[PDB]
Parts: C-alpha cells; structure tokens; sequence
C-alpha cells in the first residue's frame, strides 16, 4: 500500500532554483567543511575559478596564491604520482572520479588529499566545468598502507612455516 | 567568484552527496539534495525533501556519532561523523557526514549543509588490521615452536 501523490516531475527548471533566487548556496557552500572548488577549461590547464574558505585552511595557500591557476601545483612538483593519469582521463572524457594525491600546504608539511571530482557541461555557454570536493584523508590512507604491509609479512612467515615443516 | 546560476549548476552536478538543511524547532528538515545524494540513498526528491535525514538511520539509534552529531550542530561548529545509514532496498552502508552551521543574516534563519559519502569498504578495510596483527603473532609463534623442534 502507498499514498504517493500524482505529480509530474519536471527537470525544464534547474533543481533547487529557490536557492538561487534566496542566495542560500552560495552562503552554505562557502560554510562548507569540505574543501569545494570549481574549475573551467583554458588549454592544457583546468583555472580554478571558485574555492571556499576550507580550501583555503586544508591548503594554507592564500586565496591569490590560488584562483585563476591549475590546481597541480599542489603537488609542488611532486609530479610522479600514479593518481594523476586516472584524474586526466576523468577530466578530459567527461565522468566522475575519486583519488588521492599528495599535496603541500603553504607551510610546507604534506598531506593525503583525497579529489572527488566531476564534469558539467553548461548549456548555457557551451563550456564544460568542473567540480571538485577535496578533504585530508591522511589517516584512512595510513591504515590502508598498514594492511597491506601486514599481509606482505604474513606470507612471509607462513611461507617459512610451510617449507620448515615439508 | 561566480554566479549563483553557474554555483547550482555545479553543485547539482558535484560526484558527492551534498544536502542543505534548515532548523525548524527539534528537527532540521531537508530543503535541497543533489541527484549524488539520490545515487548514494536510492530514495527519491520527492521522498527525501522536508523531513530529517535521521530517516536513514531506519530507527537504529545507538550510534556513537549521534551525540557528537548534535552537539556540533547546536553550538554552530563542524564534524565528520560516521554512522550506519540504509538505503530504502534496506542495505546497510556505513555513511560518513561531513557537517558545517551557517546563520544567514538576510532572513535570520540557521542553515546547515552536509556532504556525505560511503565509507563501508574502508570501514571494513580498517578493521582488518587489528585482525590481520593477532593472525601475524599466531603463525609467528607457531613457527618458534616449530624451529625449535626443527
Ligand atoms: C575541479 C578540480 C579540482 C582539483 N583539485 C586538485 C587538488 O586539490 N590537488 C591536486 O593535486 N590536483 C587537483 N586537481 C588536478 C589538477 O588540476 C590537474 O587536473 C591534474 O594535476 C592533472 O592535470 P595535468 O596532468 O594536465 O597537470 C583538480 C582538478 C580539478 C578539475
Ligand atoms: C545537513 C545535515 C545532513 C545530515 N545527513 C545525515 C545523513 O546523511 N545520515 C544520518 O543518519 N543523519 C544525517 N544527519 C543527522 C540528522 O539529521 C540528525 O541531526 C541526527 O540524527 C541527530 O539529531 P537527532 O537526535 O534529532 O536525530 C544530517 C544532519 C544535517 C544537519
Ligand atoms: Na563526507
């Protein structure tokens, strides 16, 4: 049994339009306690155009520092990392994506960032946008690389245990 | 920085569950989620909008993040809290809340704002360490004892 009411749904008018017209997205996304971002395309590089004040503090690089560069200097040269083939092919095929790079704050001490990133297309301009939603995830990185020297370790020793007794 | 036109189309459009909630007495009902947050709870706009998102919880109550939960919120900070959600086929997920408190001098109302992803596989993933620690220390010792028989 159900009590559903018997609407349409439209999708002719942008999904939350009462946020626009009450200015609320921009005041919630710049309170955000994620780092948020937003790019557009100028040749081989993707401009940031908007970040929020968390972007700021998870970097410590200042707001000028910032906007209107490709977010790789980030990596501070740190340029060898394997995440950044899978994030090109995100960005440049259209899609969605989540990946962790090493990243330098303004003071110099690294940390785990972890990218989740998305493509849209704007029908208005024709240009393609990106979105991205960034957070320190150097914690759940440790662990993930203390499971994996675990079990490199564990094979070890039960590889020495089934030779000793055969 | 931008436009408001071009904040909505992102946001709408971002690979992350991102709601917006307002304070309305006991509860803070949800006034906007993006189709992430359709994608990650499988329950419709129609059947989220306007009521808590405790309804993801589905009544299971004794969470340790809920306390923290609610004292951040009322005192107008930030948390990253993870709990255990059900989607509406009723599977569990364990869904980490990124949380944030805004008060919006225009029309004088607390507004909140989240962005919440699945953390199951990394959840489970952590709890292996300890487990893998206790199984390294029993074949370790089962090999001494061997050795010495050798
Ligand atoms: C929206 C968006 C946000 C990004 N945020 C970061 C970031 O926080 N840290 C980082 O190292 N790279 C980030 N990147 C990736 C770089 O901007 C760049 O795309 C990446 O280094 C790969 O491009 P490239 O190899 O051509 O330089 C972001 C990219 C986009 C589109
Ligand atoms: C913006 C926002 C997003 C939230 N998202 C979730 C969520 O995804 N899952 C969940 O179990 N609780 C979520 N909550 C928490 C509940 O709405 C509620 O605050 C929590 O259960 C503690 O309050 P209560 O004791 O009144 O239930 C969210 C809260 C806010 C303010
Ligand atoms: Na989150």
């Amino acid at each position: 049994s159900s009590h559903h009411h018997h609407h349409h749904s439209s999708g002719l008018v942008p999904r939350g339009s009462h946020m626009i017209n009450a200015k609320l997205m921009q005041l919630v996304i710049n309170a955000s306690n994620d780092g948020i971002v937003v790019a557009e395309r100028e040749g081989k590089d993707k401009p940031l155009i908007y970040v929020n004040p968390a972007f700021e503090r998870l970097t410590g690089y200042t707001l000028d520092e910032i906007l209107y560069q490709d977010c790789r200097f980030l990596q501070s040269g740190d340029r060898d990392q394997p995440a950044l083939m899978a994030i090109r092919e995100t960005l440049e095929s259209g899609g969605a994506c989540r990946e962790i790079l090493r990243n330098y704050r303004k003071d110099g001490s690294h940390f785990w960032n972890e990218l989740s990133l998305s493509t849209v297309y704007n029908e208005a301009d024709k240009q393609t946008y990106f979105v991205g939603v960034q957070k320190d995830v150097t914690l759940q990185v440790k662990a993930q690389q203390r499971v994996g020297q675990l079990e490199a370790e564990l094979n070890q020793v039960k590889a020495e245990l089934a030779a000793l007794k055969a």
